[PDB]
């Protein structure tokens, strides 16, 4: 029924409004970053990194590159480590030869390691600490970021999302305007079916509040 239906995809309208979706990376070239991301998460199960690089959580390991963060601040510098030269040769260089992002805009580069029925809780990327667009790539399966859900208790569950954006292996995803500011993300843990990976590419704002030493 409306008006549900009819305020519901006047809504999800704005959401697609600060979406856009790109492929670029063919399958084989998908199987290469692949190996490189597989090859990070052997490096942090050796302890090779700084200790800020690697989040773990029960189904999903976050490990932060160039800039890490925590009302949210970034890390003092050097307390995580540096992007890895393959992130720039594989994955950033062609979003800039492609036009997607502006040569130097990325800065910092997050990935997300997923476990089947792993999940990141909505929220929306630290306003005063990232600059928009936000670029994400996405690796080994197929899945979907929806917006505008709640993360519910008692009992728990995730409510309906405004809008379900499918994203396949290699997809290319930037979020800027509504899409980005005025509406969380998250992924479900329902979408996440077989392990996935993202790599999520920003720019820090020269003005981001940072913690000291
Ligand atoms: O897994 C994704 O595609 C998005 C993850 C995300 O939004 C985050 O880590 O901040
Ligand atoms: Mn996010």
């Amino acid at each position: 029924e409306s008006e549900y239906e009819e305020r519901r995809d006047a809504e999800a309208r704005r959401v697609k409004s600060g979406i856009k979706q790109a492929s670029i990376f063919t399958l084989e070239e998908c199987a290469r970053i692949e190996a490189k991301i597989d090859e990070v998460v052997a490096k942090a199960d050796k302890g090779l990194y700084r200790e800020h690089t690697v989040d773990r959580a029960p189904l999903r390991n976050k490990y932060f590159f160039g800039e890490g963060y925590t009302q949210e601040r970034l890390y003092s510098k050097g307390e995580v480590d540096d992007i890895p030269d393959w992130v720039h040769e594989l994955v950033i260089d062609r979003l800039v030869t492609h036009g997607v992002i502006p040569e130097g805009f990325v800065n910092s580069a997050v990935i997300n390691d997923y476990q089947p029925g792993g999940c990141i809780v909505s929220h929306v990327d630290p306003i005063h600490i990232f600059e928009r667009p936000i670029v994400s790539v996405s690796f080994f399966s197929d899945s979907a970021l929806c917006f505008g859900c709640k993360f519910l208790f008692k009992p728990i569950r995730v409510s309906e999302p405004v809008l379900h954006l499918p994203v396949r292996r290699g997809s290319v995803t930037v979020l800027s305007g509504y899409a980005a500011d005025d509406i969380t993300h998250c992924i479900r843990p329902q979408d996440i079916k077989e392990r996935r990976a993202v790599i999520i590419l920003r720019k820090t704002r020269a003005d981001a509040p940072r913690l000291d030493s």
